[PDB]
């Protein structure tokens, strides 16, 4: 059985956020939707996917630039952090994401942050702790 009606709504925020923040996932999906900003995601992290694909029904994982509610970019477990960054160079869109090559691909916060300066596109970053926005910003300042 099927029926799909919901409160669709129009975001109109002229503004935009920069730097790292201490958001999580739903906060991010809101701002992403709001601004139509681009969201790099890794299908590897099924925990993230089990939220997205449920918030944006009927989707059944894809690869590539996933226009599905939010503008996503689905890059593999197998593509290195410098390679996905090189790809994102062509797009050069304002992003909002978590520190990408931090945990799915086995890094540390430092190694993540360094690699992320090599991204030549704007990117709001979200760490799952406030006390780490400081640390992460610190790497972005110090390397």
């Amino acid at each position: 059985g099927s029926h799909m009606v919901l409160p669709s709504e129009a975001p109109n925020a002229k503004e935009e956020i920069l730097g790292t923040v201490s958001w999580n996932l739903r906060e991010m999906l809101a701002h992403a939707e709001e601004t139509r900003k681009l969201m790099p995601i890794c299908m590897d992290v099924r925990a993230i996917m089990a939220t997205i694909q449920r918030k944006y029904k009927g989707i059944k994982i894809q690869e590539g630039i996933v226009d599905y509610g939010v503008r996503f970019f689905f890059y593999t477990s197998k593509e290195p952090v410098a390679s996905i960054i090189t790809k994102l160079n062509s797009l050069n869109e304002p992003l909002v994401t978590m520190p990408i090559g931090y945990v799915t691909h086995g890094f540390n916060l430092e190694e993540a942050a360094r690699c992320m300066r090599s991204l030549k596109a704007p990117a709001v970053v979200s760490v799952s702790s406030p006390d780490a926005v400081t640390t992460y910003n610190g790497y972005l300042t110090s390397s």
